[PDB]
């Protein structure tokens, strides 16, 4: 509950010095990042309750790991980003997680690499004095996740995403950013690329296209399936 | 599912049956907050909301029916919550209680805050309004209840504009600024609260205890606790009044 | 005529030290600020003439008030209103005038008291650098208005549009009324920002003198309203 | 205290059709409009005194002429002007008043011809969704005023900068200056664009009252100068 | 070299040496129009600089020395030539010449308009003046020259303003709304012409003539021609008075 | 000279229906258009003359190649790449050019892939009514320029670039632009990668470092040799 203490001090995480791995996996919901720990990492422990913002360290193929829930949005995901890389010392941030495909050849269960973010957010306007800032992937984790995804033949779309501020929007214009490439929706990446970009950290965001605004019926051994993929993609990509 | 192009009214983040949530509801930031004050303050309380951990919860309070919602931080989560609860749920009264940090030389740590508008660097409202500036307002006879109830337990109770800020972490708020034009204290999400609750006929407050403050008092876990209760209270008085 | 003297030096009003009470009235045209004056004050004395812009001290309730014209717009309140609070020291301001509704349920001859004022100037904007200012009213001052509308027996309370445009061809007036928004004026949003910023205490009441749907009174009813606006500015200004 | 009717109704003047003349001159202060139309004018009527903005028809060298008072800033003088062009047929306006220089080559007295206005309200980008327009004087009005001058032996001819905010804590003028902006006042930016919407003539002609270095005469040379500034904006007006 | 980090007065795009450029310079975008002018108009013209193939000539016009230097399209590249004329070569007076689209009715294929001002949609005012609208303007005494040599030559000569564009191709140029307040002709140049001018205390006027018309006339090669040699020299006559 | 034809009648390109290879390399000099048609196209003609910005065909490894002139800023190339796309078909679009960078790891006649460009232009501003627009590469192109430049061991770095409006700036604030891990300033890439988006073309720009905000001397032998590698890195991403 203290407002004016550092990023540094991390308030919103209550794990000591060490805990939390250089490499990290940032799913949005918490009790997605308790089944990541649950189910790929061997030894996990929990770290962090605070807001029961669920965070887990464990190890993948020998390299440690940690996978830290976010919350919904940019001001949510940019207290967890700025606590993790200034009080923790973290590294290389991996997003994983939906969207909402805005393209007709776009699929339901595809995955996407956000090789970039558009955004509605006002926080880079007010940074950059009404100027446009780019927030970009980490190329060679891009590229990393992408060669992984050829390796496990998995239809893999690289491309552009919008970070929404506003889930229900009035005025999406979605149109507009379709006919400019934009491939899906989600709330997260344009505040973890800018972030990341800021302290020389590595961010790329791989996400499964959960919905789409034209089109289809899926299950859950579906869903847990592409599910699985994605984590797996990301979990290369991180220890690579 | 992860569905992003349902309407709010199929709520696809609050997993409560039709009717499981009251009319009238307490919205803390932090879901183990809510749990708590259900825990403490409500009648016969039940969790009807487990979806991303976010807890719901129903009870009654002086024989009133009252919910209790976490609403995770910041403009853009509370605004999905507060959109599902108005629009799927048929909420209308909505108290915020949380934290503020206080930014002005004469609000002190413990104050109890009542929201009466609250300025933001979100750009939610520049986009509604095509760059004009659309003013977020608290419900007044919810405010003045509030502060009547405040004056009924001798509490201080400090009337005004609060700031809702995008990022907890800024290189440049400019405090002296916002400090200069009389805005209380900081959170991150009363703007939102009050558009959405304005654009859908709905009622709302925000009741907040000063947590922090820019130019300083330490505080004792009894002192904040009881301070906590008597947050709550004010606010569980001014939803069923 | 002079351009970069301070507020301090009163550059528009006409007054020496000590002329000003600390509660003044703030209706936008002059001569109905001599009406007031002449109405409603005991012992009206006029202390400015410069461009018009009639001012009044008198006694109300054995307590001092000036009543002074604001012209229309921010630009013109926001002159009269950093003179009177820089080099008078008025300490509580209160709005008096008309506005044009925008709501189905709130009718021509209701009086609105401005909790707070979303506007179209750039005053704030170019402040804030971009971010939005919220002007919001003195909660004391607003408070006891509304109690004494209720003693009275009249009152809606809640966010008024203060425009830069009379005529604008691109109003959107139903998304402002979607978003709660009573009423257009056109100097609210600045008393309420330059109050707060010098610590001053400031409130709108408001008389709703036409609406976009009726498009709408004879003049003993309109006269009779502002009379009880009138009375409830002073109240406030007094408690 | 209509909101919703057009400006062909004429909301804030109380004239009747044909009162007002083709050809306007618009001083700011209307107790100014009044000395002009006795001064300089044969046979001035007034025939507007609505909120104290006095207007007067008059003649000079057998033209028919008014006079009408704007009060202060962008959007009051947006009233005044929309309702003279879309109600009376005003064809021709010329504003006079006064600037403060914020260049070191302009002096006090001086008498600017606003060739364009630069300005900080936010009338043009809610017009023009965020673009830049430039809001420009006539130019046969602008070079008639010139040569008039000339003729009269007085002239500089350039931008200035209307200004919403008199007291402004960051008003730039060095930026400004940089880029050429002789002077500041409150209303040319609104009347240009007004006008040029309408189809009209519109010229400011303004007279140096201070300055922001030497800070800045005797009652006798601003009255002077002033009516020098009076015969070149009558003589435009009519040739 | 290709650096990007030296000064203007450094005149990096530009390959003359000192004193090559003439005090007094015409500005066509089109360094082929810019030869044309040189050897059709100029006595004694030689080229100074073939950078970029971005020709410039020297010669004289009536005894005076005069230059013409292509400027290429659109607001950063005339903005490039325009910093490094004035801050290198001490150029003082600015002669655009050019065409331009009209949008009113009553402006026709093959009038020469005289611009007095510029609006724009390039963002490069609204970050120098941090949002605030500055209007970039002619200087008066050239404006009044070109106007009374048109006069002198019994041409139309329209006056007024101009839209400097930055999307030759815009999906959303609302010209009714331009046309409407006034603009008589889209270009891409005048707005930084006239800022940069005024910044550095310099003389700048666009004398265009119109080749389009949103609504519309076709003309001959001839037509073109003689109007072309009528703007080049009302432009001439306004340099060197 | 006539302003209201519409790019598909691409008044400034004298080009015949066809004389435009699909695929392009666009400088910014047309006398460089003219250096890379004689030295690394076979049978090269020229298609344009217009305005002076000479483009020319040619073929490369048996592959039909264009190279186009495309003057300076975002508003000269965006008149160009229309009338390319919207009246010729160019579907593959890749930029060379220079940059100056700002970043104290980045050294002159260093090759810079764009990944993104951030920008001062108001043109995305306008379409996206005021939201940020992440203009982005192709990343096909991207990942095959990064690989050949692998194969010829050049010093390759891959992130964002900044589009200026203003060559002369007196407020760039380069200092916060890097500290954001902007790698470079040029002119021409964020108006590339929106139109490329907007018409569906793949864009790259592949960019030499030839000034740097704080360092370095080069000679004429040493500016040329890495202008022909840059050269080689874009003819091969364009063919392949
Ligand atoms: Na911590
Ligand atoms: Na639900
Ligand atoms: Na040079
Ligand atoms: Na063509």
């Amino acid at each position: 509950n203290l407002y004016f203490q550092g990023a540094m001090m991390s308030v919103h995480i209550g794990a000591k010095a060490g805990e939390i791995a250089e490499r990290i996996l940032l799913p949005g919901d918490p009790l997605r990042a308790k089944y990541i720990a649950e189910t790929f990492l061997e030894g996990a422990v929990c770290y962090n309750e605070v807001r029961g913002m669920l965070g887990f360290t464990g190890t993948y193929k020998g390299e440690r790991i940690s996978v830290q829930g976010t919350g919904m949005g940019v001001p949510s995901i940019s207290i967890y980003v700025n606590e993790l890389i200034q009080s923790y010392g973290v590294k290389t941030l991996i997003r994983v997680g939906t969207c909402g495909a805005i393209q007709p050849d776009v699929r339901v269960r595809d995955v996407i690499l956000a090789m970039s973010a558009s955004t509605d957010s006002n926080m880079n306007r007010l940074i950059f004095r009404g100027r446009d800032y780019a927030p970009t992937a980490d190329f060679h984790l891009l590229r990393t996740a992408y060669e992984v995804g050829v390796e496990k033949g998995l239809a893999l779309k690289v491309g552009n995403v919008f970070t929404a501020d506003m889930f229900y929007n009035d005025e999406p214009n979605w149109e507009t950013w379709a006919r400019y490439g934009v491939l899906a929706v989600e709330m997260e990446t344009a505040a973890l690329y800018t972030l990341a970009a800021k302290f020389g950290c590595r961010a790329l965001s791989v996400l499964t296209v959960s919905d789409h605004i034209l089109t289809e019926e899926t299950t859950a051994e579906e869903r847990q399936m592409t599910f699985n993929e994605m984590i797996e993609v990301a979990l290369e990509a991180a220890i690579r």
